[PDB]
């Protein structure tokens, strides 16, 4: 999918996520659930926050957003080598948390989101660039995954 150059400017911006695992999740997840709100049904132990103070102030959203990212980071090292690491994502995330693709979506632009709002100005266009299909082809090799399920929802 990516070139080296490419899989070189998502370690690079992959490493300012490294610093603050905590925070960078923290906020992903609130982009997420303060914009698409039906994403917060789709998580039991966070449906009772309905601010946004209180998502900040919440631990185990801290939490579940380090779980997230930590995940996401040991794909992203693996350069597209991923099979052995996203099937069993791509299955529980399909047979039992229910997740349509279009919430995968959603974080995919969360995350672009949030380092330009962490790291105005320090979060180039290539970077950007190679980010995004970085995001793409984890999302395109989740929907094959999908589609086998028929997790057509
Ligand atoms: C960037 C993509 C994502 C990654 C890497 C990721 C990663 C993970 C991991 C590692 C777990 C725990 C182990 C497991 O159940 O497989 C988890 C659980 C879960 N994920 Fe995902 N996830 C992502 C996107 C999403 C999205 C978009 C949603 C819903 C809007 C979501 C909803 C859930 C739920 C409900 C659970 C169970 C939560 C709990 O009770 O602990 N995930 N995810």
């Amino acid at each position: 999918g990516l070139s080296d150059g490419e899989w070189q400017q998502v370690l690079n911006v992959w490493g300012k996520v490294e610093a603050d695992i905590a925070g960078h999740g923290q906020e992903v997840l609130i982009r997420l659930f303060t914009g698409h709100p039906e994403t917060l049904e789709k998580f039991d132990k966070f449906k009772h926050l309905k601010t946004e103070a209180e998502m900040k102030a919440s631990e185990d959203l801290k939490k579940t957003g380090t779980v997230v990212l930590t995940a996401l980071g040991g794909i992203l090292k693996k350069k597209g080598h991923h099979e052995a690491e996203l099937k069993p994502l791509a299955q529980s995330h399909a047979t039992k948390h229910k997740i349509p693709i279009k919430y995968l979506e959603f974080i995919s632009d969360a995350i672009i989101h949030v380092l330009h709002s962490k790291h105005p100005g320090d979060f180039g266009a290539d970077a950007q660039g190679a980010m995004t299909k970085a995001l793409e082809l984890f999302r395109n090799d989740i929907a094959a995954k999908y589609k086998e399920l028929g997790f057509q929802g």
